[PDB]
């Protein structure tokens, strides 16, 4: 079973809705989740903290309705955004939480290490100044990990390469980042869906997942897309199936939805095609799979 849909918007309004009613009848859905009313959600923030919430503590609101600001439900600091929401019925055994920071560190902790909530939240990974927790997902012990950087680099390695650490551990380096570069996306590749990447000035592309070679961790990585001044930096990458849609938002509030099947499937050593035509000082700031 899975009863309701949890949504967290780009502006930080959170709500839930029974999914039957969610199926029937600016701001975009930044995280979507499916769970029971009495499931727990682990809310991981950009500051590297973790909060526990019962789904029923969220507002039940219709799909037109706005929801409640999550800053009013969690003890969030200034500019502390929710970067992951993970649903847990039972802290399933043999399942890992994998985390990735902008500075290229990664961390793997068993799900069960989070079975004891603290209402003030905990530190899920200690961060330095300016470093951010940019990705969290669940792995099974036998998954691969892909880290995507702003400069068009990607590293792909088996999750075995990261020793399962304790809840307090500081984490190891997942990718070697040159100079200004930062990790922007984490992907646990599953299935045959292609990798879609988009840049700041609206270029992007699909590349078959099997064309991303499995390297070792803590290397410099290979190229995922050629980043130029025309291109702009990589904003994000997601795995999509051919019937999926993506949504992109610029810092000018322009929202574009696009069916993935219309985006060309090319190699890693390209600049991409235009997915959204940005103005001169407009930059893509958000990518999300629908």
């Amino acid at each position: 079973q899975e009863d309701v849909v949890v949504t967290l918007s780009h502006q930080g309004y959170v709500k839930y809705q029974p999914l039957t009613d969610y199926e029937a009848q600016e701001d975009f859905i930044d995280r979507l989740l499916v769970a029971n009313t009495h499931d727990t959600i682990l809310c991981f923030s950009s500051r590297g903290r973790l909060y526990w919430m019962k789904v029923y503590q969220l507002p039940e609101a219709s799909r037109g309705a706005r929801g409640r600001p999550i800053v009013n439900l969690l003890p969030l600091e200034a500019n502390e955004r929710i970067t992951a929401i993970l649903p847990v019925r039972e802290y399933e055994e043999g399942v890992n939480v994998f985390m990735a920071t902008a500075s290229g560190t990664v961390k793997k902790t068993a799900l069960t290490e989070f079975s004891r909530p603290r209402s003030a939240g905990i530190i899920a990974v200690n961060l330095n100044d300016g470093d951010e927790l940019i990705g969290v997902d669940l792995t099974s012990g036998s998954d691969e990990v892909m880290l995507f950087s702003a400069a068009g680099k990607v590293v792909r390695f088996k999750e075995d390469a990261v020793r399962a650490m304790g809840r307090t551990a500081t984490g190891v380096r997942g990718i070697k980042l040159a100079g200004d570069d930062k990790v922007v996306s984490l992907i646990i590749p599953r299935g045959e869906g292609a990798i879609l990447t988009v840049t700041q000035n609206g270029y992007g592309k699909r590349t078959a997942a099997d064309e991303y070679p499995t390297k070792s961790r803590a290397t410099q990585g290979v190229i995922s897309i050629k980043v130029t001044e025309r291109n702009g930096s990589v904003v994000g990458a997601v795995q999509v199936d051919d019937c999926d849609q993506i949504m992109m938002i610029t810092d000018a509030g322009t929202l574009v939805r696009t069916r993935v099947s219309e985006i060309s499937v090319v190699g890693r050593n390209t600049q991409g095609v235009i997915l959204i035509r940005t103005a001169e000082d407009e930059n893509v700031v958000g990518l999300q799979r629908v």
